[PDB]
Order: C-alpha cells, then sequence, then structure tokens
C-alpha cells in the first residue's frame, strides 16, 4: 500500500530518458519494470503480489537467445515508459496499464528465428498461424500466463475493460511484426499530412499505438553508440544462426542472415536506418512531438555507421 519501489540516484534520473540502458544486472530488471508501472500507471494499477508473480512467469518464458531475450523485453518496455511519461495526457488508464504489459510480453517464447524460417522449416506454429506467426504465438503465451493461478493482474477490471485491455495487448503485439509496419507508417504519414488523423477514431489510435510498438521494438538504434553497436552483434548472432539453418534446409539465406557477408554489416545498417528506423521515428515525432529525442538519437547512430564505413572507426 505505502510501498514505493525506488532506484539508486543515477537510475532514478536516467530511467526518465529515452536513451537509458537497463544495465547488465538481470536481478534489477523486475524492479526497474515495477518502478516504471508505478510511476506510469499508479501503485494501485496492479496488486503487487500478482504483478511480481506475473513478471517472473514472463521472465521464465523468454529463452536464452542472443537478442530476443528478457533484456530486450524490459528494454522495449522502458522505451514505451519514456513515450507514455512524455505524452502523459494523450492516453487512457487502460492503455497505460496494457501497453507496458504488451511490451514485456511482445516476444514471449521467441526461439531466435524469423517468421520466414518457421514457414520454410514447416514448424507447427506456421500451420496454426499463417501470418505474423511468432506474434500470434507471443499473444497466445501472454493469455496463457494471465490464466495461471495468482497471475491475473487484470482481475479487478470489469468484464468489458478486461476485454478492451486484452484487445489493446493483442493489437500492440501483432504490430511488432515489421512486415505490417511499412503499410501502417504509410497510412499514418498520409492521414497526418491531409489532417484526417483523429485520435478519437479508435482505428487511428490503433495505428498510432502500432507505430509506438515499432519505435519501442527498434529502440536499440536510439541508444548511446556503444550500446547500439554491441546490441547489433547480438542481433546478427541470431540472424547468422538463422542463415546457417536456411543453408541446412538447402536455401541461400538473404544477405542479412549470411555470416559470409559480415564485411557488409555497416552498409546493411545504413539501409535499415534509411528504410525502417529513420522513417519510423520521423512519423512518430510528427504525431507525438515530445518523442523527438528518439529521432535525434537514431540520426546520431546513422552518422556513427557512416563513420564506420569511412574508416573513421
Ligand atoms: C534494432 C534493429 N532491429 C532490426 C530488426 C534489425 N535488422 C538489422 C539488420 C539490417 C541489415 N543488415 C543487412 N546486411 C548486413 C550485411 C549484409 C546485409 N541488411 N540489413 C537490412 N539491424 N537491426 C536493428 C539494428
Ligand atoms: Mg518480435
Ligand atoms: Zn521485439
Amino acid at each position: 500500500g505505502l510501498m514505493q519501489f525506488t532506484l539508486p540516484v543515477r537510475l532514478c534520473k536516467e530511467i526518465e530518458l529515452f536513451h537509458f540502458d537497463i544495465g547488465p544486472f538481470e536481478n534489477m530488471w523486475p524492479g526497474i519494470f515495477v518502478y516504471m508501472v508505478h510511476r506510469s500507471c499508479g501503485t494501485s494499477c496492479f496488486e503487487l503480489e500478482k504483478l511480481c508473480r506475473f513478471i517472473m512467469s514472463v521472465k521464465k518464458n523468454y529463452r536464452r537467445v542472443p537478442y530476443h531475450n528478457w533484456k530486450h523485453a524490459v528494454t522495449v518496455a522502458h522505451c514505451m515508459y519514456a513515450i507514455l511519461q512524455n505524452n502523459h495526457t494523450l492516453f487512457t488508464d487502460l492503455e497505460r496499464k496494457g501497453l507496458l504489459i504488451a511490451c514485456l510480453c511482445h516476444d514471449l517464447d521467441h526461439r531466435g528465428f524469423s517468421n520466414s524460417y518457421l514457414q520454410k522449416f514447416d514448424h507447427p506454429l506456421a500451420a496454426l498461424y499463417s501470418t505474423s506467426t511468432m506474434e500470434q504465438h507471443h499473444f497466445s503465451q501472454t493469455v496463457s500466463i494471465l490464466q495461471l493461478e495468482g497471475h491475473n493482474i487484470f482481475s479487478t477490471l470489469s468484464s468489458s475493460e478486461y476485454e478492451q485491455v486484452l484487445e489493446i495487448i493483442r493489437k500492440a503485439i501483432i504490430a511488432t511484426d515489421l512486415a505490417l509496419y511499412f503499410g501502417n507508417r504509410k497510412q499514418l504519414e498520409e492521414m497526418y499530412q491531409t489532417g484526417s488523423l483523429n485520435l478519437n477514431n479508435q482505428s487511428h489510435r490503433d495505428r498510432v499505438i502500432g507505430l509506438m510498438m515499432t519505435a519501442c521494438d527498434l529502440c536499440s538504434v536510439t541508444k548511446l553508440w556503444p550500446v547500439t553497436k554491441l546490441t547489433a552483434n547480438d542481433i546478427y548472432a541470431e540472424f547468422w544462426a538463422e542463415g546457417d539453418e536456411m543453408k541446412k534446409l538447402g536455401i541461400q539465406p538473404i544477405p542479412m542472415m549470411d555470416r559470409d557477408k559480415k564485411d557488409e554489416v555497416p552498409q546493411g545498417q545504413l539501409g535499415f536506418y534509411n528504410a525502417v528506423a529513420i522513417p519510423c521515428y520521423t512519423t512518430l515525432t510528427q504525431i507525438l512531438p515530445p518523442t523527438e529525442p528518439l529521432l535525434k538519437a537514431c540520426r546520431d547512430n546513422l552518422s556513427q555507421w557512416e563513420k564506420v564505413i569511412r574508416g573513421e572507426e
């Protein structure tokens, strides 16, 4: 009741910034997440006992893969926390509750392989879910954990509030399928520019929350250069293992996944920053101006990748 989570001073101040790194001490990540729910939502949003039991079951259903792991989950939630705290008055009580949970849960039981590899391997999940294969699985794992005894953090919601929060989480998690991002951003670009964009239109909120989910998901490109660069090593460690597996099925992987194109990594980052990251944070900054520090940070890491190509590192 009268129990606030607090953080040491450097974390208490830096967690409020977009570029915060949750650090290498795993055992502090649950408390960092609770701290963020408390300040973003309130000490009354969730019963502490249920929340803690929920957090630990979520942690236990993330696997020890190089990138799509528990650290990524808390990282993506911290970015959402930053967006929600800098746009306080734009979001409902249900959205605040639902979106940090969605971020923690958005990659549950990831195996380090893309939807494409699941479809080429012919994995059972690819028969159950023809599109956004892993993302329907992640939402499925979230509902499972919510239904374990002592884990219903939403137990105090009405029947219809419950259904609205699970529907926010489902759409938030689906939107993390980057195949969906391009069209979603295009539509938001056009609606913003013709001034049709309308935050009372629920289908418009849906798209804006979807672009926030892509922004939070890609936030490794918005960190200090040493964090960005070392995270890229984890990202490629998965993609190259996927490349190896593709070759094992008798298939040339795409260049992104072929460890024989290690030398081309700087140029692949440029493409990625130009085709995905920069457009993502641009459109987000237009729609929510106080998210601009993500665009500024993204542009700085693009310069760092340009510097790498030029031999300046
Ligand atoms: C946060 C984040 N999230 C995602 C999903 C992601 N994907 C990537 C790979 C980009 C990439 N590399 C290459 N190649 C490398 C050498 C040969 C081709 N092509 N492309 C497109 N970085 N990345 C980051 C940093
Ligand atoms: Mg994912
Ligand atoms: Zn993710």
